[PDB]
């Protein structure tokens, strides 16, 4: 075959390595092995079940946002349990630093059909993924004649493992239908030049059947790119921009939901609630004249109560930053009315900045309807971690040109005013990196008791929909 | 109706919330509510999709087994998601302290059905049950003549809600028959008396459609009575007794899977696997004539690589015992040959005792093929945590008679000798609490570089079949 040099060494390497497979399964009797019971078309093809991402486990990284003692997979498998529709196991050992042990111990960890991820070239491998769990193989087109896939295929079938087919181009999608394929996987890294094109998923999914599904992967950065590529691919194969950061549950909400607020916490059953359906930030009020206003003692039950959000202390104040860091205070939002510059709008930055020390995100409020709001925004949107734009402008209506709004401001926005369940598309669709989510998930007025508290059937509808949001 | 006086009371509460949960409901759009896609009937009916278990999530309760400061049911719902076939969460607020924001937090956590666990007399319950996630419902025959029921049971129709139908006795198990109820709930204990009566359920599934499900609850004590009803009972309702221990996780693989360990842990991956497969015990072999002894260095990388199984230090020595301890040895394994009288076993026990501490569980490994071995058991199993009982007695075979060994010895004792997945079943019908599993999971000699090490697949089958297992 014509095979990138990379690619061309690992299957030689997984040649040679068939002998040690052979001895390793040689007790087990292959015709009696149980077949898969979990469908990882059925996960990929249906909304429930899980969000449209496999989520890989792969030791083999730098992983420089983290320091790396012990390969986990099960810790990873459990987090990805969470959010995902599958799991990925790279079982190859010389350059993945993969096992079968690692595939067994996802299987028996998580309850979604696991992927064995390999360079299958002979029916050995594809008994040994079934005999240590396996619900699925990787066959990759571009190794593997028609006759070969066939023959592997049928090793597949006898075991009622789906199959995910890899495909470059045209041709080996005309090859893939021809084999009858139910699950394409196109990489939008070239492996011959290293170049990404997103494109490429967008273009061959236009050629797949109807009834087939389409899994994307590489370059997908973040959940802006997830909605730029969403109406076209069913799902998106990740793992190492997961697993190389601090906090791998915190790192997957926030892709699959992007960097969302629910503001005006006042409850630990609320702040429990929004994590669990997905933000990835909480807000917690100290001006006094709020009705969401939360005493130290109840602030600190809260952050306790519900450890895994980022919590963000906000305050109208212009300085006295420092009285409200408590620990778990991961930003502090600066809600002060809108100052007479940008140079004082940046002087407040810096002085807020001076307070909080490097520990603390600091993030802008600012109202667009304020006449220097876009300016502010504009000007003061590398001297922020955040900025939270609110764009209902009352009265007025919305005089603001939203299509005027650099992407780089945007990529540091979190859009507020009345964000609700029947806004959420709407509001998404504006392209900012997030949502501040506060007053529009509160009981309305007719709520007895319950009037103006975190509604959780509100919190469950508007986290479902930004899970499956993509541009239309 | 002639309620137990605490039942009574619980009802009468409830019927004085219904305006609170009326309002607080008042603005959703009860007819476009979207149906439950999770059948707690078939995760309960299927072998795969999870244990034979409702994990239950209820903040009411003492727990001295541990330091409550705050109820986190998505925590809880986090380590259930692993275990169990369906999450049951108390929405009664007065005396269960639990709320809807519970029921919603859970169902955003887990990927399995989640019982609304209520004493539902009104529609706006179920109605309050679905918005806020529930799969399924408690109905209570105790409670609602033919025809509250059939009404409620029609509400719950309407949203695809699976129903849990409580039944105290024969004539409420024909009721049930009667209104065509799939999934049978059975209390071992008498409101009215606080008795329990683990019969109940065995007599009562004798009455019981053979194409419904019955779940049982209470009086539920340790895996041991899990197997002696496992029989007749489709599923146990647990909950207060994993959440009342200082780790969920740990607590809920002891009730599914038993005491058991793998010993001759020498690699990460294995240690991994052991865990991910339900093994609570992970097995280190300290003595230097052993193809599994592992140095201090490879020790502490299994150790840290999998640092969620009770790890044993295994040492045929007399004496020494504190050159053992490491951070995360929970127990040693005294696995010096049998002394001379009982009294020098006594000795040993307590010289041990001695060396490592009241924070170091001390344990017994016995050959009962030694003659002094079965008198050593009986007379030492109050001065240990953990027997270590080895029933395999080589070339004389069995000579040993297990139907003379008492429940508490037993109750103490894990069974060893070449435990394997085709023996399991026959080791686990000897009743011993636990199994310890080494030799028997290996690769055999025919296996190349990888004879001797942990099979993962044989893992993955044995503990399939403990997890299963009930007396026959």
């Amino acid at each position: 075959n014509n095979l990138p040099t990379v690619l061309e060494s690992i299957v030689e390497g997984r040649r040679g390595h068939l002998e040690e497979i052979r001895a390793r399964i040689a007790h087990v009797d292959v015709d009696a092995l149980p077949k898969s019971t979990r469908s990882l078309f059925d996960s990929l093809n249906q909304g429930r079940g899980g969000a449209r991402f496999i989520m890989e486990c792969k030791s083999a990284s730098p992983s420089l946002g983290m320091i790396r003692e012990h390969y986990q997979p099960g810790e990873i498998a459990r987090v990805y349990s969470r959010y995902a529709s599958g799991i990925s196991v790279l079982c190859e050992p010389d350059r993945f630093g993969g096992d079968y042990d690692h595939l067994a111990t996802v299987a028996a960890t998580s309850h979604l059909p696991v992927l064995c991820k390999d360079f299958i070239i002979d029916p050995v491998q594809v008994h040994a993924a079934r005999y240590f769990g396996a619900d699925a193989i990787l066959l990759m087109l571009s190794v593997l004649d028609d006759e070969e896939y066939a023959a592997l295929a049928a090793e597949a079938a006898r075991f009622d493992l789906d199959i995910l087919t890899e495909v470059i181009d045209e041709e080996e999608v005309a090859r893939a239908i021809k084999l009858g394929a139910k699950i394409f996987g196109v990489n939008h890294r070239n492996l011959h030049d290293l170049s990404i094109d997103l494109d490429r998923s967008r273009r061959l999914s236009k050629l797949i059947p109807a009834d087939a599904v389409l899994v994307s992967e590489s370059g997908v950065r973040d959940t802006e790119t997830v909605r730029q590529l969403g109406g076209h691919s069913n799902a998106f194969l990740v793992g190492s921009q997961l697993t190389s950061q601090e906090n791998v549950d915190l790192a997957a909400r926030e892709l699959v939901y992007g960097p969302n607020k629910v503001c005006g916490l006042t409850s630990p059953s609320a702040a429990q609630t929004a994590r669990a359906a997905g933000a990835v930030y909480g807000g917690l009020i100290f001006e006094e004249a709020s009705p969401r206003n939360v005493s130290r003692e109840t602030l600190q039950k809260i952050i306790a109560a519900e450890p895994n959000l980022r919590y963000v202390a906000v305050s109208r104040r212009t300085s006295g930053y420092k009285d409200l860091l408590v620990d778990g205070i991961f930003a502090v939002q600066i809600h002060a009315p809108l100052q007479d510059s940008v140079e004082a709008e940046k002087a407040l930055i810096a002085a807020v900045r001076e307070e909080v020390g490097p520990q603390v995100q600091v993030w802008r409020a600012i109202s667009m309807s304020s006449p220097l709001g876009a300016e502010v925004a504009a000007a003061v949107e590398g001297d922020v971690d955040k900025l939270i734009l609110d764009a209902h402008e009352g009265g007025s209506g919305e005089v603001f040109d939203w299509a005027t709004v650099p992407a780089a401001v945007k990529a540091k926005s979190l859009l507020a005013g009345g964000i609700s369940p029947d806004n959420a598309a709407q509001a998404l669709a504006v392209g900012c990196a997030g949502l501040d989510i506060n007053s529009g998930v509160e009981y309305p007025a007719g709520a007895g008791t319950w009037a103006g508290a975190k509604d959780a059937g509100a919190l469950l509808k508007i986290f479902a929909t930004i899970s499956t949001f993509h541009y239309l």
